[PDB]
Order: C-alpha cells, then sequence, then structure tokens
C-alpha cells in the first residue's frame, strides 16, 4: 500500500518535513523499481553496511540541487525495513538539507555526543557497543576507542559521520530500536531526544523567519526556477524583439564590447574611421536596449543572488595574491582583505550578472572560483531573471542594471560540508547595494 508507506513517513516530526520541503525537497511512492523511476548501475549502503544493487533496494535519497526521497511501496510492517526508511531520511536531512547540512556536524552537541560514545566503559574495559550499534565499517578502522573526533577528523571523513547521524536519526524515530539507541549509546540518543523534542522546530522556526526578511535559493534549483520563471514572465512578455534578442546576445558574443564600452568611460573632435563608427555605434544602440529593458522590470522582494569570483575580484594589485592554496582558505590574507574592504563600496559601471541559485555549474564554481559573493538585493533594485534567453542553459541568470554601487558587509570562510564543494573550502563576502 501508498497509504501504508505513506502513514510510515508521515510518522516522523512535521519539523522534519518542513525543513525539507523548504529546499525544494520531495518525496515519491512508488510500485516500480527504483531505477526505472524518472527521478533516476550505482550501488547502495544498508543501515548495517550491506551493499545491494540500487536497482534490487527499496528505498533512496538522491541528493543535489533538487533532492528526492524515492520510496518503494512495500507494507512496511516489517521492522527491519521501516528503519531503512527512516536512515535514508536521515540521510537527507544531514547530507541534503540546509541548514543541517553545512553547521550540524560541526555543532559542539554532535562532537560531543560521539565523543562520548566513542569512550563508554564497561580502569573499566573499554566499551564497544556504542561503535557496534553506529558507526561504520571504514570509521571504526580509522577512529578508535577513545580517540578524540574534532572538526577535522568530520570535515575529511564526511559520509562516514552523516551515517552515524543518520542511523541515530533512524533508530530512534523506529519504536523497536529506540530502546537499544538508548542503552547502548546513550550520550547519542540524548542528542536526538533534544532535535526531536525542541531543537528541529527551533533550526525550522529559525528558516521561516529568515524567510519572511529575504528570499534565498542558495544552490537549490527546484524552487528557484518557478519563481525566475512566474515572477518575469509579465516583464518577459512585454520585451520587444531587439530588447529579447540583445539580452539574449549579451549573454554570448556581445558581453565583452559592451562590458569594455562600460569600464572605458564609466557608463571631442576628431572623426573615426567608418567601421570603428558603425561599430561603436551598434554598441551604443545595444546598450540603450538593455537599459530600456531592464528599466521595466523591478525586483519585488529582497532577493539574495550569487557570483563566483578569482582575487582579481578587489581590483589588478590582486594578481597572484593565492587567497586559497591546497584547497585551505588562507586565514590571513581574509584578515587583511576584510580591513581594507570591509564597509567598502566600488561601482559597478558594466551590468552585474549573478545566479539566482549559488553554483549552478560545477566547472564554473568552487574548484575554479575561491570567492563566493552572495548579494543582497532590496526590493525596488531593477534587475530580471534572463534564464530561458541565455545561449547557455542552466545558469539560472539574474541581470542587474548597470550602475548601482556595492558594499561588502561580511567576510566569512567556509567549510567543505558537502560533495558538491569537492574538499575545498572558500570565502563568502556578503555584498549589498
Amino acid at each position: 500500500n501508498s497509504k501504508k508507506t505513506q502513514e510510515l513517513v508521515e510518522k516522523l516530526p512535521h519539523e522534519v518535513l518542513e525543513l525539507y520541503k523548504n529546499v525544494g525537497g520531495e518525496i515519491y511512492i512508488t510500485d516500480k523499481r527504483l531505477t526505472q523511476h524518472e527521478e533516476l548501475d550505482m550501488f547502495i549502503v544498508s543501515s548495517e553496511g550491506k551493499s545491494f544493487p540500487l536497482r534490487e533496494h527499496f528505498v533512496f535519497a538522491k541528493g543535489g540541487k533538487e533532492p528526492s526521497l524515492i520510496i518503494h511501496a512495500e507494507d512496511y510492517a516489517s521492522h527491519l525495513s521501516s528503519v531503512e526508511v527512516y536512515y535514508e531520511l536521515g540521510k537527507a536531512i544531514i547530507r541534503d538539507t540546509f541548514p543541517l547540512n553545512q553547521k550540524e556536524l560541526g555543532n559542539p552537541k554532535f562532537i560531543n555526543a560521539i565523543n562520548e560514545v566513542n569512550q563508554q566503559k564497561e580502569n573499566a574495559k573499554a566499551d564497544e557497543d556504542g561503535r557496534d550499534l553506529l558507526f561504520g565499517k571504514e570509521l571504526k578502522k580509522n577512529l578508535e576507542h577513545g580517540q578524540l573526533v574534532d572538526l577535522d577528523l568530520i570535515s575529511g571523513n564526511l559520509s562516514e559521520f552523516q551515517h552515524v547521524f543518520a542511523k541515530s536519526f533512524a533508530l530512534y524515530y523506529e519504536p523497536h530500536y529506540k530502546e537499544a539507541l538508548k542503552s547502548y549509546a546513550p550520550a547519542l540518543f540524548n542528542y536526538m531526544l533534544e532535535l526531536d523534542q525542541m531543537r528541529f522546530k527551533e533550526i525550522s522556526d529559525d528558516v521561516k523567519e529568515k524567510n519572511k526578511n529575504v528570499l534565498d535559493f542558495k544552490w537549490y534549483t527546484r524552487k528557484a526556477e518557478s519563481w525566475g520563471v512566474q515572477t518575469f514572465k509579465n516583464w518577459k512578455e512585454n520585451l520587444t524583439i531587439s530588447e529579447k534578442d540583445i539580452i539574449t546576445g549579451y549573454t554570448g558574443s556581445k558581453y565583452d564590447p559592451i562590458n569594455e564600452y562600460l569600464r572605458k568611460y564609466d557608463g571631442i573632435g576628431g572623426d573615426l574611421d567608418k567601421k570603428s563608427k558603425k561599430a561603436l555605434e551598434k554598441i551604443e544602440n545595444q546598450i540603450k536596449n538593455l537599459d530600456a529593458a531592464l528599466q521595466k522590470s523591478k525586483i519585488t522582494e529582497n532577493l539574495i543572488v550569487y557570483r563566483r569570483v578569482s582575487e582579481l575580484q578587489f581590483g589588478k594589485k590582486y594578481e597572484d595574491y593565492n587567497l586559497r592554496q591546497n584547497g585551505i582558505i588562507n586565514e590571513e590574507k581574509v584578515m587583511e582583505l576584510e580591513s581594507n574592504f570591509k564597509g567598502q563600496t566600488f561601482i559597478q559601471h558594466n551590468y552585474m550578472s549573478t545566479s539566482l541559485v549559488q553554483d549552478p555549474h560545477q566547472s564554473y564554481s568552487n574548484d575554479r572560483y575561491p570567492i563566493l559573493l552572495e548579494i543582497t538585493i532590496p526590493e525596488g533594485v531593477h534587475g530580471a531573471y534572463i534564464a530561458d534567453m541565455s545561449e547557455y542553459p542552466g545558469q539560472y541568470e539574474m541581470l542587474i542594471n548597470r550602475g548601482y554601487t556595492f558594499k561588502y558587509d561580511k567576510f566569512s570562510i567556509v567549510k567543505p560540508t558537502r560533495e558538491e564543494d569537492k574538499g575545498k573550502e572558500y570565502l563568502k563576502v556578503n555584498l549589498s547595494i
């Protein structure tokens, strides 16, 4: 039954499912094999460390920009089956759901609990029950009993601690496993108890509160796209052919000359040859058209947009500055940037192309660019969602009008907490209009 399967998930607290729903997370129930689902060679590992081909298993959390939890409809009276579904849901929270997937495993509460489990005693003989219950094979071979876990060990072995979180989650919510968690790993039972009783709601309420002040899609494309297309549909339907053509052209070969023109003259009696004059006049007509287009479009809400950049963001004098070496962000160099640039401004003479989602493209994001600009655009700024008209699909472009001034507000170092960071830290710089 699909209901029997639905009922099973609906047992999980509302707050966990709201957190997933907020990032466009979706839950699918299916009578077909998982690999025949439209959302989806691969192998999975169950809560007890058994490997199965994906096509043979009955539950899978698909991660990434559009998270999905795919569940094969089974009876689910069996607790051995039910617990795997809560386990994958646990992974979808700790791995795929902001803010837990960036912040929770580095939390003191998680690290305190996990250490307390790695230190249980039966001079008392060492007790391995907690380890046996919750830690995977590769973790136990890399972490011995009584060995201290720190932020560093967690960051190098992320999927191993995601599993420990997910399995704690699963044993806690599955009623016939809860008592074994309590008995054999009390510190981690208590950790999950506090999340279930208040802290999931506390995290969820803080997310709803932030959503009241500012619209931020992060790296989640499902909700971003729908909002871009619908909120700028009317504007786009009122573009002329010329306006639409030059918007498209700006995402292609017409970009460099327009940007060079605007940067050169910041937004006499000699004459120019025929060809240089014709080319200059075409460019001017392009700018007239982009200007006219974007003047018709006002952003209706405070909105966050994103832009990946190199150290050349901060001028020619930051050429070979090497902010990042071997994926570690240089803490001393970031303090020099903060000192020189925080609360300072710059004028953006060209239009400002940004992304409605953080890092929509892997070749043009974290491994190539050590700086993310997180840019707050207040309501009333002129700009528009142009992704549909781009020559480079999949980029979720928000085109902001030229000639605004931007301020540097905050400089934060970000640890690799997602497989999609590729192991490399980065500097996040907040800017505002």
